[PDB]
């Protein structure tokens, strides 16, 4: 019973700032007629809209609620999408002639979905279009009350801006009605700018001033902040402005570093340094997708320098595989990288920390000076016309490390997608240009995964690579920006941020192909596998394994050219005779996304 007193303070008062940003889903739909017939409710003429030209600021007597409202560049999706993650409220805009369209209006309601919706509305500005008489314009609106309800059953109604009955009834929701929080959101801070300035130190970097109440977690000085399609920056004042104080960068400020300093290799030995007549195997446990790990050796080429950082494994799930290994393959970043022991306990202590060591709370007007560089100032659009949004980030989030995505498909994405291939990820409002390394989630007591070349269709893979930290597990969108496409973007699949843990290893499987020709009693004699009779000499302790179930052991090579005898279990000219070999796959570093 308290906290609702409490909870509606910051919006319910002469100093309030309520987000709604108007979404229209058709080509021929207009948002300034969606705002017009919503602010006509409302006995203020002066409140009206006429030639601010996107995001206003609109102080509703009737319900006595200050309201913000933006309207997105329709052109840029990903403007779209970033004006409604901001958003308390999102106010759908249907139309009456036209359907919506399923590769971007449809695309619209299942990406904002994906990222996160505060609050939804249905609304029609385009009934009068249909019909004149009411009995065909009930039945369209009917119809695309069943379209809106397919998606999310949280709205019963769209409502109807035509008439004054349904108008009304928008607008009194917009205003006296809590809007939802989310989660990623609500738990950083977040400002809409209001007004930009900047002001100059040096001939190389200066002060951008940011104007805006804070709405969120909050703001620190010394923690770090996010401006979208610019980056990650560094604070060095904060002004706190109240109706009848100031907070400065310390010494304990974050830094805008991505690795540790050069050197952190050379204090730390986990390292597991390995040094053969015969290839290694591990055999410290108890014994479509064959076709794309199957690798076939060329002649010329010897298999023990092509196969030398390979290992036979008797169970991938119970192998004594080791993280922070003595490996040259592995990234130069790798030591670099943050290394967090537990995930889950080092998100609930930061999120905890930042909310108590607050400087700046949800619901006060501040002015922020972002250390911010000239050079990045002609790029910067009026906040009036584009969302000039400044989102804050937590302790070490700058900080790379070995992250883990859950990934599924986008709704009919029947398009193959490699586990290298770079794709932009957004989790939150960052976005980075990710190859990651895909495996299927397994509960597997060492942490060893097989690494798969594909995304598994069926169900959901999971996706490592090296790229900033992320503290709220934050939803994420996968995407690859098509020019083909109505929206310059190819929705690939959604997920969610997982966790940071390095202590997950991933291993490409390499099997061998070989087939066998002479048959003795026990003596099988297979020849398309090596070439060399060294190289059969070599892999003779990996044992071997037949497509039709069998098992078997290399007896030593024939001739000079890798044909060797084998002995089997149970085989003949139609079988397959098989090695499976497995190697370490380091995740690689991704860069960031702007424009």
């Amino acid at each position: 019973l308290d906290s609702i007193e409490n909870r509606k303070l910051f919006e319910g008062k002469n100093g309030a700032a309520k987000i709604i940003t108007i979404v229209p889903l058709v080509n021929d739909l207009d948002p300034l007629d969606i705002l017009y017939k919503l602010l006509k409710c409302a006995d203020d003429e002066g409140i009206m809209v006429q030639e601010s030209k996107r995001i206003f600021n609109v102080h509703i007597k009737k319900f006595k609620s200050n309201l913000k409202i933006i309207i997105p560049d329709m052109t840029n999706f990903l403007n779209i999408l970033d004006c409604a993650k901001v958003a308390d409220f999102v106010v759908f805009g249907l139309s009456g002639v036209q359907e919506v369209d399923e590769e971007f209006g449809e695309q619209i309601i299942r990406a904002l979905e994906l990222q996160g919706i505060a609050s939804y509305i249905g609304v029609i500005s385009n009934l009068s279009a249909v019909h004149e008489k009411e009995k065909f314009q009930l039945d369209v609106k009917q119809s695309l009350e069943s379209y809106f309800k397919h998606f999310f059953p949280s709205e019963e109604r769209v409502y109807n801006l035509e008439k004054n009955s349904d108008a009304l009834n928008v607008l009194r929701t917009l205003c006296q009605r809590l809007p939802r929080s989310i989660n990623w959101r609500d738990n950083r801070g977040y400002v809409v700018a209001d007004f930009v300035d900047f002001v100059e130190t040096s001939p190389d970097s200066g002060d951008l001033v940011i104007e805006g109440t804070v709405r969120g977690i909050g703001f620190n000085a010394n923690r770090l902040v996010h401006i979208p399609d610019f980056g990650d920056f560094q604070l060095n004042k904060i002004e706190k402005i109240s109706e009848s104080t100031v907070f400065e960068s310390n010494m304990n400020r974050d830094t805008l570093d991505e690795y540790a300093p050069e050197g952190t290799e050379d204090w730390s030995d986990y390292d597991e340094d390995f040094e053969l007549t015969t290839a290694r195997y591990d055999d410290h446990g108890f014994l479509d997708r064959e076709f794309p790990d199957e690798i076939e050796l060329e002649p010329s080429e010897s298999a023990i320098e092509r196969l030398k950082r390979y290992r036979g494994l008797k169970n991938l799930y119970n192998c004594d595989w080791q993280v922070d290994e003595k490996d040259p393959s592995s990234p130069a970043e790798w030591k670099r990288l943050l290394r967090i022991g537990n995930y889950k306990n080092t998100k609930n202590r930061i999120i905890k920390e930042t909310k108590n060591e607050a400087q700046a709370i949800a619901g006060d007007r501040i002015r922020m000076f972002i250390r911010f560089p000239k050079f990045l100032l002609e790029k910067i659009q009026d906040p009036k016309q584009l969302l000039f949004a400044v989102y804050g980030l937590l302790l070490h989030e700058h900080k790379n490390a070995v992250v883990n995505f859950s990934l599924q498909r986008w709704e009919q994405y029947d398009k193959p997608v490699p586990s290298q291939e770079p794709i932009v990820v957004q989790y939150g409002v960052r976005r980075y240009t990710i190859q990651p390394l895909f495996s299927q989630g397994s509960n597997s007591p060492n942490n060893v995964h097989k690494y798969e070349r594909f995304l598994h269709p069926d169900t959901v893979s999971v996706a490592t690579c090296i790229a900033p930290v992320d503290f709220t597990q934050s939803p994420a969108i996968f995407f690859k920006p098509s020019p083909t496409d109505a929206k310059n973007i190819e929705l690939i699949g959604h997920g969610t941020f997982l966790n940071a843990d390095h202590s997950r290893i991933l291993a490409k499987r390499a099997i061998l192909t070989g087939h066998p020709f002479r048959f003795h009693k026990t003596v099988v004699t297979v020849r398309y596998m090596f070439f060399r009779p060294e190289d059969v000499e070599w892999f003779k302790s990996i044992p071997l394994f037949t497509k039709s179930g069998r098992s078997g052991f290399i007896k030593e090579s024939l001739g000079t050219h890798g044909y060797f005898k084998a002995t089997f279990d149970g085989l003949s000219a139609q079988d397959v005779v098989a090695m499976s070999l497995y190697k370490r796959m380091w995740p690689m570093p991704s860069l960031p996304w702007n424009g």
